């Protein structure tokens, strides 16, 4: 019945939007074909629905935002259930909308989302293989469509009057490189000489322009920190990573999520995880930096506003450096190789942060 | 010296059989670029050589063969020693090339090779997939042409008058998608259904016409058989994976190949293992079938011979089973789930078995 719930796309529109020829400059348009069903699978769709949009600035009229935005409308004329969504869409997410179909999906715990994609856009971009595996540790899964997937949304969603789907040439072949690309950027971890050249605390002489921030969650049972290896992750930078981790699907109880990070939060970070930890109650934070990140501004009551509101706030040591080694980068066997003054620099940056820090004077 | 050393090619065949888009229907020709260096990374080339062929049938005469040809006339012409080659080749190497440059690989322990593609042939057909897997566990290391190979290519077997190498548009974005559909099919395990469709022991009903074989490889250690976690691997057939093994790189003693094959060795290839383990004192083979194989011709003096010549020849049970699904498949976390009469099926296919190798009667 999805076709009698939309507005149904022609072919010509449908075989030039939906080409998986894994590089295509020219198609500037996003077209998303949205479902939604209950979480029963047996049950049929509730509805379905066509955004269109374009993929250049103001991502606020990107495909993605529409269906956020037409959802929350939608949600509230039935009632309260748990949804399973599926996404047909001919371009992956842009990064804003990366970033926002995460933190919404980490924020509620009734709603599925699967993405299915045709092509990956900026493929070769980090920031946008990073926004893959943002949107994937928020929750949604994340699959290249397969022929099988284009046959689904010819039959669902397009005008196909009677006709069957019929598939171009070389769509396998192009569904193998783009499934291969796709997989690789979700399990990529840290490249060794990107560590060693962002998490060095010796003073800053070049480059390191960017923050990297690496972290691991925890959640109590019988008085006892157990770890969740499954929801660990590393980000770069140049909003608030702990709005982007679904704290609702990990066991339930009490959480500790440990932060890495290479420079210490700037000011309006600091505030945003301040923020965060003062609204969670059942969350808490242990930042550990490599260097002191002195923006010349209001970092420091940004640190200490970050330490009253219950955050843990340390410099790391050489066991943090190896944890962080051996968890978040692609090693290759290879073991942590400390630097020279490494335990010396990261006592001198302590004592330093102490002073920050430090409330009552002795 | 290379530019002396070699006839080199014009600028425009370069730029026309080293473009990197991934599928490119049309260039039927392979180009490969040869160098021989010592074992010692700061000398220079020995020699070098430009190899040209036909991708299309009568492999004899693939540039790989060709170059396997004139490497053995040249290394008889200079004092023994140890190898470093490196191909920059146009297409990856067929699947018949590829067995060839494998097992020659495998048997020589003075010979290293990297290969570096600038277009993987037929990445999506399982059977170059396979080729590519062979290639790396016979030793050599495979890679995709970056930027940085285009470039030395350029300056060292093209007559580029002077220029410098000037990269085509997408060379990085083609680079991405080879480099992840290499690295994914290099890491391929077998899938589920495959497994338990091949390896059940239930009598045949339909498919199954292709007989697939894990194998895993242990040396010993004062009188103790000790894994080689690194050198497993699994093959799908419709000569011989023992001379794909490279026996000179493990840890050097005597070795325990351990074998699981979904259907008992054909006729042919029961022969061609006998062979290898009768010329080969230091490697015992130890065969386990999950159904046996009635060829309708000589396959039960083919596994007597087999059992004859020392090796170990008997029938899956849970214990192989459960070894495979945890080791060969991509099981994705589940457990092995063993089907109804497994034991009995596999308890009469053994009583089958023990009359087929019995010699002496009672
Ligand atoms: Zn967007
Ligand atoms: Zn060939």
């Amino acid at each position: 019945q999805i076709r009698n719930m939309v507005e149904p796309m022609d072919p010509r529109t449908f075989v030039s939007n939906f080409n998986n020829r894994p590089i295509l400059s020219g198609l500037d348009t996003v077209w998303l074909c949205c479902e939604v069903k209950t979480k029963d699978p047996s049950g049929p769709p509730l509805d379905a629905k066509i955004f269109q949009g374009k993929v250049y600035p103001k991502a606020k009229y990107h495909p993605e935002m529409r269906f956020l935005r037409w959802f929350h409308k939608w949600r509230q004329l039935h009632h309260d259930q748990e949804y399973k969504v599926t996404w047909y869409v001919s371009w992956s997410p842009c990064t804003r909308c990366a970033n926002s179909v995460a933190t919404f999906l980490a924020k509620d715990p009734k709603v599925t989302l699967t993405i299915f994609v045709a092509r990956l856009y900026y493929f070769w971009d980090p920031d946008y293989q990073q926004a893959l595996r943002i949107l994937a540790e928020a929750g949604a899964t994340m699959k290249i469509m397969n022929y099988n997937e284009f046959q689904d949304c010819w039959n669902k969603f397009v005008d196909g009057r009677g006709k069957p789907f019929k598939p171009w040439n070389n769509l396998p072949k192009h569904y193998t490189l783009l499934q291969a690309t796709l997989g690789e950027l979700l399990r990529h971890l840290m490249d060794p000489g990107t560590f060693t050249s962002n998490f060095n605390n010796k003073p800053w002489v070049s480059g390191q322009h960017e923050t990297y921030l690496c972290y691991k969650v925890e959640r109590l049972h019988n008085d006892t920190w157990v770890p969740l290896n499954q929801h660990r992750g590393f980000l770069r930078n140049q909003l608030c990573f702990l709005d982007l981790i679904p704290f609702w699907k990990l066991d339930g109880q009490q959480y500790r999520v440990t932060c890495f990070t290479s420079w210490s939060p700037c000011f309006s970070c600091a505030q945003e995880m301040a923020k965060f930890i003062s609204n969670n109650e059942h969350v808490s934070l242990c930042i550990f930096a490599a260097r002191i990140y002195d923006d010349q501004g209001r970092y420091q009551e940004g640190l200490r506003t970050l330490h009253r509101d219950g955050a843990k706030i340390a410099m790391m040591n050489y066991s943090e450096f190896e944890y962080c080694w051996d968890t978040f980068v692609d090693r290759q066997g290879r073991p942590f190789q400390p630097w020279d003054g490494l335990d010396e620099h990261s006592q001198a940056l302590s004592g330093r942060l102490r002073a920050i820090l430090q409330n009552q004077g002795n």
